């Protein structure tokens, strides 16, 4: 009803990127974590910076953090930040619009012998989620907008709806529904090893949750 879903097509360039990400043979999948962590960090930087001018921007939650939560029984890995969040326009229009050129350069660079690990230099690392995820759900809440859920299982489309499930207050929760072959990422020990390798110096506390059972 009010949480009625609308389905949208990805920009052509982004659909091909995502296909390339899903169908290229590439073993170093763990780079997805660096990119999602990097995104969480920039969103937290943004809200911190804006809060300096206008401190009431933190009324929706003072704490600036990242939690990484592996759940084996649901086959999900979640990354939750208390960053700036995304508006409806961001999710439907602006993120796609901005990412076209990065996507097009990335693919050109791949043709010319760059590797998929370099996705972050092109501003489009979010889509490396599909190295490991069959489906990605993003819950997000920006100040003065309402909470939204974005979802996609690739194949060229995404859905956006109002989300009246549990309030996140402010931020983004990226829920990675992992592929059957990628369950190593549902163990804290693996997640820890990847965070130490690639994201040790992030300027926010990253709590790695321990799976309650394997
Ligand atoms: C819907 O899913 C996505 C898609 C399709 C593409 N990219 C991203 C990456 N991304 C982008 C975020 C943003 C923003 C808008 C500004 C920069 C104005 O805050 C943004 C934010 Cl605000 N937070 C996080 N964690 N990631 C973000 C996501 C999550």
């Amino acid at each position: 009803g009010e949480e009625e879903v609308e389905t949208f097509a990805f920009q052509a360039e982004i659909a091909q990127l995502m296909s390339l990400i899903i169908n290229t043979f590439y073993s170093n999948k763990e780079i997805f974590l660096r990119e999602l962590i990097s995104n969480a960090s920039d969103a937290l930087d943004k809200i911190r910076y804006e809060s300096l001018t206008d401190p009431s921007k933190l009324d929706s939650g003072k704490e600036l953090k990242i939690d990484i939560i592996p759940n084996p029984q649901e086959r999900t890995l979640t990354l939750v930040d208390t960053g700036i969040g995304m508006t409806k326009a961001d999710l439907i229009n602006n993120l796609g619009t901005i990412a076209k050129s990065g996507t097009k350069a990335f693919m050109e660079a791949l043709q010319a012998g760059a590797d998929i690990s370099m996705i972050g230099q092109f501003g489009v690392g979010f889509y490396s989620a599909y190295l490991v995820a069959e489906k990605v759900v993003v819950i997000t809440k920006h100040n003065d907008d309402e909470q939204y859920a974005w979802e996609s299982s690739a194949g060229g489309s995404f859905t956006v709806r109002a989300d009246h499930g549990e309030p996140i207050g402010r931020g983004t929760k990226v829920i990675l529904h992992l592929k059957e072959d990628q369950t190593e990422y549902l163990e804290e020990r693996r997640v820890k090893e990847v965070v130490k390798k690639h994201s040790q110096f992030i300027g926010y506390p990253i709590t790695l949750y321990l799976e309650k059972e394997r």
